[PDB]
């Protein structure tokens, strides 16, 4: 199937799909951990500060399109079925799990920023490795997941994107 | 908990910590998959030839004992086993990223020192600084839901201890 997450639940998969890696001792989140991931200070943009009933919304919508499942502990936490499932038929490496994710979180950046960033997700050992795992991610037969925008001025790097959102123009 | 897993036991559990951070595309894994990943040539100690059997009799060992899980899905056959060593639901065991990376790394080759550990456990966790990887053995050691990894003594020109996780039982000098 095809994606067009809009900003609020790009900003929600991309926290499950962090909080899956980064801190797997509190993987699944419950609805207050996506609260406080969407509205963190650090490695968000743009930063945002989400009602709690608000992503309740966005976490309901994406369970019903079968992108989140609910797991009960009276507590209910959220586990992400974007990739990487048994049954869904997106699989993502852990290279591409990290720039995808960081894509969704953070908007259009280039590969010397995603090697950074995304570094706690997946430690690329060299800046080719990060610019082969995007552009595998845009010459898959699933579709591409990433395009390459138009060079800024001044800058050697042309930035990436992803294609979850729906139409990209530059 | 108490922990007494075999040699086998711990290059299963060891392989299943692995493969969910390294390979999640592939994860959860089949019983070929456990078979591939025990009898690897690279990043084990020792290097395993288990059968296919012989791993199906440690998987449903652990799966009784509550350390893997069976996963069936409808209309596909072949089961896969996730891990339910640390950082499940029901389960009291909560290990960080940096953790799991060591404690892995360990089950799967031995008694191993912090700079050796920091360059081999990398593709499951990048420390900071070699600080970090002794922070975190030393997190390990001193909590207290149980001793995890134990720090040993200095062999004759070492000026770096080994240390060896605690899961398998008794450790000496």
């Amino acid at each position: 199937m095809k994606y067009q997450l809009t900003a609020l639940e790009a900003r929600v998969i991309g926290c499950l799909l962090e909080k899956q890696v980064t801190t797997p001792e509190q993987y699944p989140l419950s609805v207050n951990g996506v609260v406080t991931a969407c509205n963190q200070k650090t490695n968000r943009e743009p930063v945002m500060n989400l009602s709690e009933s608000e992503v309740q919304e966005q976490l309901d919508n994406l369970v019903k399109r079968h992108y989140l499942r609910t797991v009960s502990g009276r507590v209910t936490k959220y586990e992400q079925r974007f990739c990487n499932s048994e049954f869904g038929d997106l699989k993502l490496s852990a290279a591409e799990v990290a720039l995808i994710t960081t894509l969704l979180l953070r908007g259009a950046q280039t590969p010397g920023e995603l090697r950074s960033r995304a570094a706690r997700m997946y430690e690329f050992s060299d800046m080719a490795e990060v610019e082969l795992t995007l552009e595998q991610l845009a010459n898959r037969e699933d579709g591409p997941f990433v395009v390459r925008l138009a060079r800024e001025p001044g800058k050697r790097e042309s930035r990436y994107m992803h294609l979850f959102s729906g139409e990209v123009e530059d």
